[PDB]
């Protein structure tokens, strides 16, 4: 699955794969860019198929109602829904374009990759655990980003320890997605990644 948007302040890629065999996808996302801002969440339920999807969907569904609140707050109502499912691993961003700010919380192995034209890049460690519906405490980063940044948010389906040569050599979404195509073809697990070039 592909999906391409772009406005005047992002284009952005969305790819999905499910695990080998299965029919649902275990990884959720949602993203809805418009003329102010960005959220975008990637979950991946715990496990495969259409029990990880229980977990990852209810993800998708808040992140959707409550976009306008702030990442932790969202993050945790996440945490909430996870008391009587399987649980998920979640990345939440948010960005406001003319702030040219984001806000990126996560728990567990979803990972956020922000490359900038001054070839510094933002890669947090994923933090351990997974949403279980048990207190967190989450950490939250708040930061500018300068034109023409491109990032990744990614499920562990995909497995790219130079991501970042990926994103600094790319001149756009689709050919980075592209240059990672080497990485879908196993369908060892689910598979979920969203790629966003910055005006
Ligand atoms: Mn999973
Ligand atoms: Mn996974």
């Amino acid at each position: 699955m592909i999906q391409v948007e772009e406005n005047e302040h992002i284009q952005t890629l969305v790819y999905q794969l499910n695990k080998e065999g299965k029919s649902i996808c275990g990884d959720s996302f949602f993203m809805k860019a418009d003329d102010k801002e960005l959220i975008c969440a990637v979950a991946d339920g715990l496990g495969s198929g259409s029990l990880a999807n229980e977990s990852s969907a209810a993800i998708k569904d808040l992140v959707e109602n409550y976009a306008s609140e702030d990442v932790e707050s969202i993050i945790e109502r996440c945490n909430q829904a996870m008391k009587n499912k399987r649980g998920a691993t979640a990345s939440i961003l948010k960005i406001n374009f003319e702030q040219r700010q984001f806000t990126y919380c996560s728990v567990g192995n979803v990972r956020f990759i922000l490359h900038s034209p001054s070839g510094e890049s933002f890669y947090p460690l994923p933090i351990s655990g997974y949403l279980s519906g048990k207190p967190q405490k989450y950490k939250t980063h708040t930061a500018t980003y300068e034109k023409g940044s491109k990032f990744i948010i990614h499920t562990d389906g995909l497995n790219v320890p130079d991501i970042r040569s990926h994103l600094k050599k790319g001149q756009s979404v689709e050919e980075i997605s592209n240059s990672l195509k080497m990485y879908t073809t196993s369908r060892k697990d689910d598979l979920t990644y969203i790629l966003g070039q910055l005006s």
